[PDB]
This record gives C-alpha cells, structure tokens and sequence, in this order.
C-alpha cells in the first residue's frame, strides 16, 4: 500500500502482456503467439517508461495513442521502452487493441498485473481496486527518475514526458530549449 | 517518510512566507511587513497548487516563470491559489526575490519550511535533507487531484499544470 | 481463502453489473443506463444461481448459450434469478456482450467483481488471481444447496443445473 | 537533542562547506569549485574554534566578521582552524558571502549543516528548528574546553575567544595579561 | 547528568550562603549572622547572573575582581542579581572572603552547593567531582538566555557578560 | 548508603591528601608539591585509624589535635597510620592546616572525598551530605576491629582509642591497666 | 542484617528482663518477682544507654563495673536510663548477677533478647550468631546520638560514654 | 521449620560442646580446653542419643541427669552416645555443669546450638525461639528411629528410652521382658 | 507430609470407629451397632490421647494391653478419652477385637482411617503406606502437648504416658 | 484417577501378596514364609485374571471361592493366573484366608495393594477409598480383553468368566457352546 | 476418551432409533412411523440397560436373543427400559431386525449414534472408530451401578445381567 518517489526502486515484476504492434500481422498458430512474459529484467540497460490507467476501454482527451504509434521512435532513439499497464486481463488488452482502429498498431507491450501484485508494490492500486493514473520513468540502475500521478479521467501528456525524459539524460536546463 | 497521492488529504500547515506580488511595491514599516503566516485554512474554497523544490539560488528557466505571471490571472479566475515551498529562511525567499530581476515581480507567496515538518508530512523531503521538486493539485476539500516528482534539476512546466488544473475542473 | 459448500450462508455483495436483456433495445440517456447495482438483498424470496467464470472474452460454447435464452423462462417461472459474475470490468461485460453476435441477446446481469471481494468471500479465486468456474445455487434463505467447481476450460452444462434445481424444488 | 559541555567530545561530521578567502579569485570553471566537503578529521593536530548561528542573512552587532578576516592570522599563528556553521544551503553561504562586501573575503569555510545532524549530535538546534548562537573550542583531541551560547540576536565577542583560546594553549593565569 | 542551555528553566534552589558586602561590617550576634537562606523564588522581576566555579582558595585575578565592585552597581540598576556557587561549604566561603584582602568587600552572595545537588541540576558537575567554570544569565521568568562553560583554570571576563546582559536588555 | 560493622572489610579508596606534617617545611617549587594521591593499599601491614568529620574549620571541644601532634609517635609505634578525611577539598584542608596554628604541624595526611565515593562505601555520608563524625580502626588485612560515631558537635576522645588499639592488638583484659 | 547509625530510630522491643539493683534486697513471692518486661515506650523523656554484649559469664573488669554504680546516680540525674542486653536467657543474667559478687548490686535492668530480633534489628548480631559489643545512646526522640561497636573482648569505658551524654546535652 | 520423623536422617551439625565428665580434672592451662567442636561425623559406628531442653537452668522433676550419669556405661555397652543441646553459649553449660553438684560429673557433652540452625534443621525450635523438649535415637546410618517431643515442663523418662534403645537394637518384642 | 509437634491443632477427623468395651455384651440389632461415627467434636473438654499404629494383627504385648483396662479409669477421672487409629478397615478392627482374647475387653474405640487422610494430616503415613507407631496427647483446646513416634515393633509403654498426661495436668 | 478398557495395557504392579494353598501345609520358620512380592512381569506368557473387592471379611452371595478352588485347575489348564486384589494389609489378607474354612485352601494368592498405587492406576479405586468389585482379563501381551465392574454388594459371576475366557482364546462365537 | 465407571452419571443423549416390538406389525403411514427420537430424560423412574456393540450385520447368537424377548418381561416388571446401540444409521437398524428372522420380534429400541457422540461420551469408542461391546446399568439417578466391556467378539450373556439388575434390586 504506499507509493513510490523520486530515487526509489521500481519494483520487480514478472507479468503476461499482449504485445505491441499490428495485430494482423503476427500468424495466428496459436492464441498464446499473441502473448508473452515481461520481467523488470527484460529491459536491460535502457530506461523504463511505465503507464498506468484504471481500466481498458479507456477515453479520455488524448488522443496520447497515436503519439505513442509515432513517438516510440523517440523513445527507442533515447534506449526507452515504454510499457503500459492496467489490472485488466490480456484478453481485454487484446478485445481494447483489436478492434480500436487506433489501438491495432500501438507499437509496444499490455501488461496484465491481474494480481494486483505490482500495482500494489508500486503504490498505484486505489480505493476502487484499480491503478491510477500513473507514470514512472525508470532509469536503467532500475532507480525512479520521475513520477507523476493523475485524479480522474485527466489525459496523460506524453510531449511534457519527452522533454523530462531529455532533461533527465542530456543535462539540459531550459523547459525551454525542447523543440 | 510517506508521500501523498491522489486523494489524500494535504498535510495542514503554518508557515513564515514572503509576500506574492510586485516585491518592491512596499512599504518598509516593519521588516515584518514583508512576511506573513499562511495555513491550510487560510483560503476555503480554493484550488491549492503547491510546488516544492530543494533551495532557492539555483538556476531557474525564465519561460517557465514569466507564467507564472502571465498565467496567474487564469489560475486566480477559477479559484486557484498558487504556493511555493523550500526549506530555506523567509530571509533567503527575500533575497532571492529581491536581487533576481526575474524574481522582483513573482505575484504568489513563498513559504518556508524551516523546520521541514510539510516536507516531511507530505513526503517530498529526500535523502539529501530537501524537498523534492514536487507539483501538488489540492481541490478545496484539500483533497490530492494532482501529485508530481521529478529528480535532478529537470524544468517544471507550468502550462501543463494549468491545462490539468482546467481539466479537472473541466 | 475457504470455498464455501451446500449449506452455508452466500456472502453478502453490492456490485456494478451490465444489465440482462436485448442489449440494443436501450435509451443512451446515459453510459449508465446500461449499468445497474446489485446486493444480495435485491430480490427477496428468489433462488439465485452463481456462475463464476475466470475470464470474458474467451470462447464459450453456443448451444450452452441459446439456454440461458430458451431456459430463462423456466428459471424465471420458479422464483429463480440467473446472475453471471467475472473480475473483469463492467465495461469489459458491455464490450464482450455488445461485440460477440451471441451475446447480444443475453437475458441476465453480468456483474464486475473488480476487487475481487465476492469471488474472496466464495472462496472461488484461484491461484492464477481469478474466479474458478464455478456454480452456487443459493435457495430464499441464502442458504447453498448446490456447488460446482472446474479446472481448465471445461464448458458448463445448463441444462444440468435447471434440472438440479427443479429436483431441490420437486 | 543533548548538549555538550567542558570534556565532551565533538561529534563527528561531515558536511558540505563553502569555502573561504575572496570568492572572485577561484576559477569558475564548474559550480563545484566553489565548494568542498569538510569532516572531523579535516584538521588534525588543530584546534577548531566553531560558531553556530541559526540563519544567514544574520545583522547583529558585530561588526565580529571583518575582525574574522584580521584574526585568522591569530587563529593560525595559535594552530586553530576557524568553522562557521548554519543550517542554510552552501548556495545561501554563497550568496551571503558573495554580495555583501563584509563576507566577500570571509577567510574561512562555510559549512551547511542543512540534515542538522550535526545541530542535534552538538545539542544546538533550538526549537525554532535552527542553531543557537554558540561557540565551541575543540582540542587537538577532539575534546571540548570551552562552550559559549546566547540567546536572541545578541553579538559575539571574538576578542575574548582569542584571550580564552590563548589562556587555554599558554596556562597564562590572568584575564588581564592579554594584550 | 543533564547541561541546561538557552531557554531552559534554571533549577530552583535552596542553599546556605555567605553574605555579599563589606564582610567587616556585621554584629557578631551569631554565627548565623554572617549566613543567610537564599532560594529560586527570593528576587522575582530580577535578571539573575550565575558563577560556578570548582573550588575555593585557587588563585583568581584581581582585575576579574574589582569589577564586580565597580560594576556591581551597573548589575544593579538593572535588576539583575549576581550569585556566587561553589560546592565548598559556606564555612569556605566565609574564609575565602574573610582572609583574602580582594574578598573583603566582595558585594554578592556565596552559596554553598555542598550536597552538589544544584550543580547536578544545572548540569556542571564535572568528572572530577566539581561544578565547572560556568555562567548563566537568567531573565526574569526564570529562563535561561545566555551559559558559558570554561575548562581549566581560565579567567572569566566580567565585562564581556556586563555587555552582553546589557545587549540582552537592549 | 550502608555503615559498616565489625568484621567487615574497610572499603577501597583513592584520593587526594594534603600532606602531614609542617606545612613551611616542603619546598615550594609547585603546588603539587604539598598534595599526593593515597589509596587503600598505601599502607601494608599497618593498622588504619580513619577519622570522618563533616567539614572542615571544625571547632569541638577538643584539643585532639595537639594529641594527634604528640601521639602520632604512640600509633607509629603502634604500627598506626593516622587518616583523616572530610568532604572538603585539598585546599580546604590546606587553608585549614596553614593558619591555624594548632593545625600547622599535623603529622598526617588529610584525604579529601570530594566525590563521597568512600564516605558513602563506609555508609558515613549523612543527611546533609557530609560525612559523620565517625572513628574507624582497621587491622592489617583491611578488617574493622572497631568503629565509632557520634551526633553533633561532641568531640572525639583519642586516648580511648589508644587504649582500644592496645587492648586489640595485646589482648589486654582490663580497661584499667592504660597508662 | 543493617547496623543503626547516628539519627536513626532505635528499634522497638518488648522482652524478659533482669531488674537492676540490689539483687539481694527482693521478696522471693514469685520467681517472676525478679523479673519485668521492658519496653520502648517505657520511660517517656528519658534518654536511653544501651550495651550490648555477646555473652554473659566472660571475664569483665571490675572498674568498669564499679561505675555503673558509683556513677548511676550521674545517668539518672539527667533522664538517662542504662539498659543492658545480650542474648542469653534472663535466667543466665539472673545467674551471672547472683553469683558474682561484682554484680550483686548492679543498678540497672539486664534484658533476654533470647529471639535475638533485637540484636538483628539493631544490625549488632554478629557471624558468631551473637550481639557485637556495642553501645547505643538514644535521645528522647527514639534517635539514636551515638553509636559504639568493638571488636573482640575490648573492655568498654564507661565514664568517656558519661563524657559524651553530658557535652550531648552540653 | 520441619520437624523429623522415624526414618528420616537426622541433621548434620558443627557445633561447639562442653566437655563431659568431672570439670575438676581437666587442667586448667587455657578455657579452650574445656570445650570441643562436634560434628555430625563424630560418633562413626554409634547410635545417637539426642536430647534437646529449651534452656540451661532447667529444674524440671527429673532427677534424670544422676541418671545419664550411672546409665552412661549402659548407653556405651549399647554403642551409644548421648548428647545434650540447648541454645544457651557454652559459657551457660559451663555455668550450669560447674555449681550445679549433681551436674559436675555429667559424663557426655554439652552442644550450644546458638545459631539455632540444629534445633531448626531437627524442627526443634518453637515459638519462644528455643529448642522443644525432644529426644532423638539415630541409627549408625544416621536415620531416625525415634522421637518423643513433650510440651511444658515435663520431665524426661531415660529409663524408657533405654528400653527403646535395646528394643530397636535386639528385636525384643515385649515392653515386658526389660529390667 | 507435615508431622504435628506439641502446640500444634490436631487435625479435624470424622471416622468410623469400632466401639470400646466388653465387645460380647452388644446386642445384634444391627451390624452397625458395633459401630459409630466418631469427630474431633465428639468431647469438648477432654483430653485426646491417640495411639496410631501400622497394621491390626500384629503381634502385641498383653502387659501393655491390660492396662489400658485396668488404667483407663484413670485417664477417664481427669477427662481423658483413648482412641485407637490404624488405617485398616473398622471390620478389622472388629475382628482383632473379636478373635483374640485379650482385645475382647479392649475398653475405648478402635477408629478406621482407611482413606488415610488423617494419618496424612498427622505427618504419620511412612513410606510403607501406613500410619507410623506414634502416640498424641491432645488438651481441651485441640493443642499437641506431647507426641511420640517410634520405628519398627517397639512395643508402647502406656503407664509413661500416663505419668506424663498426670504431670502435664500436675 | 482413570479407568482403564478393552485394548488397554494393564499397569504395571510389585506388591507384597499373601500365598495361595492349604496354610497349614507351609513350613511355619519364619512369618515372611506366608507371604510373597508378586510382580506384572511375574506370570510370563499367562493370562491374569485379576478380581478386585472393597474389603477383606466380604460376605456377598458368591460362593464364588469354593469355585475359585475347584476352577484353578481349568484357569491353569488356561494359561490363566488368577489373582486377588484388595488394599487391606497381608495380615488382614491372612486373617480372612486361616479361619474362614472356605478359605483355608485358595489356591491363589492375594496381594496388598495397601499403597492404592494399582487400583489408582487401573481406575478401580472409589470415592470411599476403596477398590470396586471389578474383573479384569489381560492377555500375555499384558493387553486388557475384558473388564467388569459392578456396585455395592452384587456377587461376581465366575463360571461366566471361564466362558468368556474360553471364547477370546478358542473364537468360539456362541454363549450357547460353552459346557 | 474417559469410559464412565459404576457411580458416574450415564451422559445426556438424544438419538434417532429404530422402535422395539413386532416390526411387521405397523402402519406405513411414513417411513418416520418405523423411528423415534430418545432421550436420557424419557423414563423417569426407570432403570436403563444400554448395550453397545461395533456393528450390525455382524453374528450374533440366537440363544442369547431369544432372551431378550423371553425375559424382556421382567426386566419390564421392574421398570427396568433395554436400550441397543451401535453408530451406524438407523436405516441399518432397520435393515438388520427387518431381514434376519431373529430380529423381527426384537421387543427393544436400537438408538443410532451416527455423530458417535455418545459412545465417545461414554468412553467406549475404540481404535476401531466404533462402540465397544459394552453393557451398562444405570438407576433411576441416572447413576450407573453397573458396566461391562469385552474385546473381540465374545457373546454376551443376557441372563447374567438380569441376574445382577434383580440382585441389584435385592
């Protein structure tokens, strides 16, 4: 039950998650080709960018999708993964990505922390049993760099996120200088 | 040593804090005139924004503070009141706010937590001894809408508070 | 942790649940409109039948679909009340029983144990952090008079339990 | 929170310090150059003569500061390293020292005692939550021979330190030999 | 075990003492004559100046000792009290001031702490057994504002503690 | 806070002394010339004669010391070690040993228990904090043959305890036979 | 286990004692003629003198014994009553006082501590299981102003006890 | 506080005894020589005859003591030893043994049980603090065979004993076949 | 485990008894008329004199037995009762009493102590699981003024404790 | 304090016993020639049938001894020990078996349990202190296979004992069988 | 696990039984006509004989069940009640006197223990998880008088527990 800050550890976790990218293009052998396993190992030596939100089926202002179908480039250019997370189960991750046209290309994983486990590690389980509305930027010592934590149906701003991102690993000063 | 989240009660608080507002526009009856006691029952019915940061006579963006005084209208329109937090004296606020020409005009209080029990009650203060750089949303149930932590020396912008503030008020 | 057996008392609930019936016969007043809240007081005198599932969204069976359909009159005509429960989202009951052709005309509640409580107090969540496949008969007085449990990804026979359930009544 | 007396040992410390002499003459190739960490085996074989005060930005009396930076000569000639202390950040040392013309030449260091471990080891933090107004000689054993609080804003007297110190290092008998 | 410092409340006390002022001028009608009873309650509205000292019959500067005689009449128009404590008994005291030409006209009380219980309270007592070289300045609510601690055998200035109570009082 | 008894073990002690005997006799090169320190094994073999007094500048009827001057003699032949012992401090017993010129010839040493370490171990400490006037003999393996207290200001009788001495190291019968 | 000093409360006792005088000069109507209980709280105002001794039938010496009696008189004269003690049966003091022609005329009373809780109350009872010889002088108050205790077959003096009554009543 | 019975072991002791037998025949060179230390061990091989009496000086209607006298022999030709013991000093048996006529022949030892750790131990002594009129027969092997314990001033029967003690030692059955 | 000693309460006791007496002179109406109960109330103002022994149907002395017979109207003149005590059972008692000629006549009560509580309470019961050979005397007062105990077959000798109850009764 | 059942070990017991047999036929050198200790591991590979009563000088309607006489010889040609129990003494056991002429010949013996240590341990011992009228059968493994308890004054059945001792040794399975 | 002995009171008990007498002769008006339910409190004033055995449908002889029925009479004759126990249900009690001629005339209950707690309050449930075959007598006290256990599969003899209830009755 308490809530993580500024130079702590990011919890471990070991979690299934739908992964990222066009739906339509991975070969339907199998349900479980749909899926995988993700540790806090699986992302070594590069930052972690971790998004929580209550439920699937979300629809709040952003519009944050699309940026993350085009900004992950961004994210992978500064060795970032970005990892999304609600207690839904995969198969509501999978229903959100398949049929959201928007959704069908969203470039990287859904994890599934069903049991709550991490979502209660990490602080972010509420009142109603669910995450909130929650960012975490990890660096690659596993230590948080920055948290930011939202009431309601509040839309998330991935371009503010970039820049902290930058500050963080550039040295730049400026709010200012990011264009 | 816990920190607040969304929809926790902010933590109460009376503190020393430097005037908002035009610095030099004061009358000099007493040293005191400069400074006031602000608690967190001090403006019922207002949004509190409640930003921390670790010491004061560090580098500090001029974008980011021009709003807060191009913006403070707006926040202010909508029952919002704007607070800033060091562990630093009421005296270093004064110089700060009195020798930085981007400082002379800053229009909200500075308070400070000398004895650092808010930093503490709210969980900001760090393992160097300072607040974090933390961005606090307070509704006026002094309920947590908004919490924000960042390391190092990174920029706050102060749009993105105001578009959340307005969100959240929708 | 304790799965409860024939004769103990069914826990009490208060959860939100996507209504029974032709979905798409419904006023959009308000998202609402599709959702309810259902207690363990609700319905005074009617047998209840549990069926827990893991999960929405994996493949059921049809036949064992259409009864519900063709059957709900003749649980109905006996003072029996059908209830469907999972921990996924009500929002996740809508979606599953407003995209899937055989859903669409599913005559009973679907209710979201978010929290996991119910399928908590049943005794029912599993190792994998879900509700076992699991049946209750519950009779006026609360009371279970029946209870049926399955690994894996069995599919449920209905027309087993109208069966058991007309015998308990005679 | 106890206070130390006569035969006491110091404690331990150490803490970040601004340091002293004429801030204009070290090469501003970093901030860091402008500061140093200090620690209670920082000055073996001297004796340590510390000032606490609750706040910089301090204007009582003295007047004592410009006789600092006459009299470390006298501190140095008798083995003795001066050290200032407040709970202040080295940036409010920094700012102190640099733009009132007294402090610029401040000859010795400024030390932030800003977790005040030091202020409660020492018994000096008030309950106003700052340093009280004392005075500390430490022996080449790290043992305490003198002690000197005040109360308030009330000046101290540096004169009279070094008549103490001196009475402390050459068993002169009379307060009235000093000259 | 205990130094009181700033702020503190001075201990009460009750102790035997020998009586300031010309020593040769007093009727020899007792003993008890030369002694009096002084306690923590015997002056309110006074400032109250406290010396400890380890033991009688050492050596003490006369420059230290004039002032009080000259000065003592500066203490006074303040409202301030000076007060002599060794842990000798007062028998010692009696001798030190009656023997010695610069303790003849010596224009304060000597108490005698000889069960060292006020010098346990104060917190002076020392491992050799003795009250350390101390001063304490004590206001008129009892309140310490201002200690000072000396090793060995150093002087005190008298001076130096005219101006500082002087300072104290503005 | 216990007094001791016959048979008991006296206690351990080490303390300063103001030295016996003429005080213008020592040369004074330094003050230490006139103090030692004395402890309970200074005196092997000896039989121990402690005499407790509250304070000194006492003025009872006795006249004992004159007897302490003139039958130190009787006790050293006695295999005797006369202590004395106050409270007071060594300067104490100094000023008193110096001006008084009955007292400038005393010809043992006076301790000084200024902690009260030994005047409470022998249970003589009393309630004003000083010790009684109490007489202890003590054989040479550190045994109580006797002791004696008394309230007041009632003087002290040696030549009883001469006899006393006598009859415990002689096995002398009779009360009558001293002279 | 603990001895009395100066200022404490002697003990209280109630116990068979031997009267003093002539021992001859009694009527012989009861054995119990020759005997008395004695308490503490039997001569109100009187100081009290008491020995101790380990056994009765040793060796005492005649002058010692002599006063008593020439002496008696001396004690009486002033509020002083002499009691002795040892913890032999009251049938030995009657024995030793009958039969040594010393002690025929004995003045004063010789109690039985027979239990020896006297003896233990007092701290003189010794490792040998008998009263040290010891001398109490009791004032007034119940509080003792002298104690004496000798190692041994120390013959006691009494005139230099006489002595130290008399300067303690000065 | 326990009193012993038929069966149990009698209590060791050390204690100091006058000697028995005509006072009048041993020299005189110290006092020590008319008294002894007695042990528990003491009397290897012999049955112990005990009798315990409150107080020396006892003049109760036997007349039994010209009886231990003329019956010693008879308790020696039975391997017996008789003790007497009270709590009075041995000074007290000395008295009593020596003016007493009948007593000065009395031809076994007088214990001091001063401590009244014996008389304890036996369960001997009473409310008044002293020993009980008791008689004691011990076996070689230190157990008790018999135990008379009378209240008052009653005087003891030694002839009843002696058939006792022949009794247990020679399987007579009958009270009848003694004289 | 406790063995009573003189001054001691003797215990309390309700037990069967077989009666004293000529034992041919009783009529037959009952088997019970051979028998009572028999307290520690039963006598006020007798002495008690009890004779515990281990087994009936030992061999005993008949010079010891005659008196009592010929001496019990001594001890009955100065209000003394005899009691006679072993653990076996009252129809023991009756028969030793019945069978062998010289307890025909036995003149006082024979008391079966078969639970053994009282030779418990006594301190009597050995370690062979029976009473020890040990004789009480017991004032008016229920108070122990003399008891004997004795190992092995001694016989008793009556007429001694006959003398001793005499002289304890002078 | 507990009673014991089928299946039960039967307690362990050494007890002084009175002999089985004619008693005039037994030399009569000694009285211990009339008596035995009888143990539980006495009777090796035997059956023991053990009757406790209240009291010796039982008069109950049994006429069960003259049977216990003429039956030894079928308990014997059983494996089977018979053996009596009451906590009256071997004396009271004597003095019932030499004058009641009935009983002059019992031919088994009669133990004492006098310590009521056995009729504790089996549970027989009532609330008058006395063991109830109670049969036991243990097998050689010492294993209870039968127990019979009755009230008051009821006479045993002892012919009905052969039979159900007969039938746990043969596994006849009629009460009808047994003549 | 205690087994009650003779004075203990028999436990409290109420058991579903099979009916005593002709079991052809009844009316099948439902299937509870051939069952009852007993208690400890159902004949007042009656003696109660209780046997329990481990199990029915095991071989029990004709001659010791001819009587009960010969004599059930007079145990009846003096209100003496024959109860018969064993843990298994009373349908097997039924079963056992409805198809084995001997026991269709069976003229007593059979109470079915089925929790086995009476035989466990009775003491006489075995390693076996059964009733020990065992009798007892109880009086109109409740009290039992009588008990007998047998292990293995020894025959019980009726006519000897008659034998010793008349004796018990004289």
């Amino acid at each position: 039950m308490p809530l993580l800050t500024i130079g702590d550890q990011f919890p471990a976790y070991q979690l299934t998650a739908l992964i990222g990218g066009d739906l339509s293009k991975v070969d339907a052998k199998q349900p479980g080709d749909y899926f995988t396993t993700i540790t806090s190992d699986e992302h070594p030596g590069k930052w972690r960018v971790v998004f929580f939100w209550p439920k699937d089926f979300t629809f709040v202002c952003p519009t944050e999708i699309a940026d993350f179908s085009k900004l992950n480039d961004e994210f992978e250019d500064r060795d970032a993964q970005i990892l999304g997370v609600s207690i839904d189960s995969e198969f509501a991750h999978f229903q959100w990505r398949a049929q959201h046209n928007d959704l069908k290309t969203l470039p990287f994983p859904m994890l599934s922390d069903i049991k709550r486990e991490l979502s209660q590690a990490a602080g972010v389980l509420n009142a109603d049993g669910v995450a909130d509305r929650v960012t975490f930027i990890v660096d690659p010592n596993n230590e948080i760099q920055f948290v930011s934590a939202t009431a309601g149906s509040v839309g998330r701003n991935v371009d503010e996120v970039l820049r902290v991102l930058d500050a963080l690993q550039s040295d730049e000063l400026c709010a200012s200088n990011w264009r």
